């Protein structure tokens, strides 16, 4: 048994999980938020207890110190030397990183190098790596990149139809994200079916606050809906996904919107929130819709249609479909969303069993369906801990 | 019996005897680029100053009286789209206050070729689930179910959807703010990027013309080869969306300068579609026969020459000489 810590550092936050491996049992989890701001709060939960404290937390350096002190001060660990490894979520690995990587000092520089491509995320992700190496010098660390799973896309899937130099010189191409999630659920599906992933054509829908769809054929990602950044693809909580690109120059001429305002339009005011006028939260929009808000109902319907259109593209590209996976906050819990997405797919041999779908059973396809339809809880931290075991503790 | 079809730094004309269909101009039917939301069909002209009110949305084409007449709108066929197909997931007010939504174009072409397909098969068009591919310098796909357009790939303007001669089609919208921030692009520079510099031209760096790109790829140019693959993938991804939406497919139509003539393009688009019952017959595809599916195929695949002028004439004949 090994004790592996999975870390996810944000602009103002620090999420962590401590796992018992290789079984994957959750020892503790928690969140430090509002770092460097007032209302800074530290929440820490075990299997059995919860602790919560509002207190000043200056920077991420102070956030990490409080985490480590609490692990022993709450009796979770007898000592910090019991930690066998740390995995860190990194937003963007560009083309450099095709897999999770052992953290030496010029994987950190490489991650810093890519900062240009994930400005709000990669710098702080690297800061986390730095702090833990400083405060946990003897513990090996692994970086797990949200883009790495998608590096098997072929050129005709990642090249945008712009002038060649926009890729050759500026790096503009599809990257895709949620890589760690799509990887985790597709491998989990294969173990539940008792067949290897290489035998199945799989479409994976990660539907949360951010949403993306991924086509997995022969064990490899061959397409995915997010692109150059996590804004694009299907409709999301506050992100519009794909729209007519010519709308943007129109809006600049018309409303004088800056680049920062265009990006805020696309990332923070669109999606469920922008269409419903109600909320970014699926449950809130659905509640409003059943009370007769027609914009809210339209929002939910458009949400399902955008996902259907993307699934349809990927089934075409693979030449058929053997399994469809739902995951994320919406995909795991909304029988209604899943039903709307899966309706009228007899041309694929795909239909749902209503009773199974209503209780979110693992498999929800109908008795005579040719396509397996799975509801799988995603567990990205578990997937990170397994990357730590694989690359830092190879025995 | 004597119908003229007008399309106006140009002025193209055509006069046909119906119904067999056999200043600068020193019944008639007039091509109009954008009909917005108020024209669901061709319209006897009288309409003219609401046409010009729509110049806001088609400034380069609509404004361009000199000449019974009927206006035919390239957007009109697509006004049967439901809101899930035309509403972008932007803040509501961008549709409700500024009219931003999908309109779609090539409506006359898609309408003409889909009706021609049904006539050749001897069934009502509403009996079929059809995907229509207008592939020329401009490119677009249209899904016709129950005899009505239910989706189409061009959006707010003819710039978007699939990859074309010089137009990019759809791309990650986040690229644009990034290009402004990192290269200071102006709103008009963005437009000519998306409209004039991309597509087959931009990727290949050889030509906007499919044939030119084709020749350069067979001589070993690798950007050219990649441009032709991407071109095909964009169309396939869109066809796949519309098959999903319609719940299946009865027929696939190819038209326009590329679709009517390029066996290569059609073969690459139809590759590995046995899960649909769609496969091509090499011999028929090679000579662009009217039907090119294999004889075991369940999906019909047709090559139909689009005839927008003759479709326009049938519209004035219907609404001006009933
Ligand atoms: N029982 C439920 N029924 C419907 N929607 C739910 C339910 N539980 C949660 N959600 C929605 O799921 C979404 C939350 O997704 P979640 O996967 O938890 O996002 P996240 O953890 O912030 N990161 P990400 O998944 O990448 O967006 C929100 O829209 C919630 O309203
Ligand atoms: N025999 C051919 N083989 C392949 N491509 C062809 C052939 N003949 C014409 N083309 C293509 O036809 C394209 C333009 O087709 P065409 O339908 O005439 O466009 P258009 O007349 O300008 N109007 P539009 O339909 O909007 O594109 C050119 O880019 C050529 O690549």
């Amino acid at each position: 048994t090994y004790k592996i810590m999975a870390i996810n550092a944000g602009s103002s936050s620090l999420k962590f999980q401590l796992l018992n491996m290789p079984q994957g049992a959750l020892l503790c989890q928690g969140l430090i938020e509002r770092i460097g701001l007032p209302e800074a709060r530290f929440t820490l939960k075990t299997s059995a207890q919860k602790w919560q404290e509002t207190l000043p937390i200056a920077d991420h350096h102070e956030a990490v110190t409080l985490l480590l002190e609490a692990l022993t001060g709450r009796g979770i660990l007898s000592s910090l030397q019991e930690i066998d490894g740390v995995g860190h979520r990194v937003a963007h690995g560009g083309e450099r990183f095709k897999d999770a990587a052992l953290v030496c000092d010029d994987t950190l520089r490489e991650i810093e190098r890519l900062a240009e491509l994930a400005p709000l995320h990669n710098p702080v992700n690297a800061l986390g790596i730095r702090l833990f190496r400083q405060l946990l010098p003897a513990v090996p660390a692994v970086a797990v990149f949200d883009t790495a799973f998608h590096q098997t896309l072929a050129p005709e899937a990642w090249l945008y139809p712009l002038p060649w130099r926009y890729y050759a010189e500026l790096g503009i191409r599809r990257y895709g994200f949620h890589g760690t999630s799509h990887h985790y659920v597709s491998s989990a599906l294969a173990e539940k079916l008792g067949v290897p992933l290489s035998a199945l054509r799989v479409v994976s829908c990660h539907l949360g606050n951010g949403c993306s769809v991924c086509a997995i054929k022969g064990g490899q990602s061959v397409n995915t809906s997010m692109g150059f950044t996590p804004q694009s693809g299907v409709m999301m909580g506050t992100r519009s996904g794909d729209i007519d690109p010519s709308i943007l120059p129109w809006l600049v001429e018309k409303e004088g919107k800056s680049a920062q305002q265009l990006s805020q339009l696309l990332n923070n005011e669109s999606g469920l929130l922008g269409v419903s006028g109600v909320s970014s939260d699926y449950r809130d929009v659905e509640q409003a819709a059943d009370a007769g808000n027609e914009r809210a109902a339209l929002a939910l319907s458009l949400f399902a249609e955008r996902i259907r259109a993307t699934i349809g593209s990927y089934i075409m590209q693979m030449g058929g479909l053997d399994a469809l996976i739902f995951t994320g906050g919406i995909g795991e819990n909304s029988a209604r969303a899943r039903a709307a997405i899966c309706r009228n797919l007899h041309f694929l041999g795909l239909a749902l069993d209503d009773e199974k779908n209503q209780r979110s059973a693992t498999f929800i396809q109908a008795d005579n369906a040719l396509v397996k339809v799975a509801v799988i809880n995603t567990n990205e931290e578990l997937m990170i801990a397994r990357d730590v075991m694989r690359l830092a503790l190879p025995q």
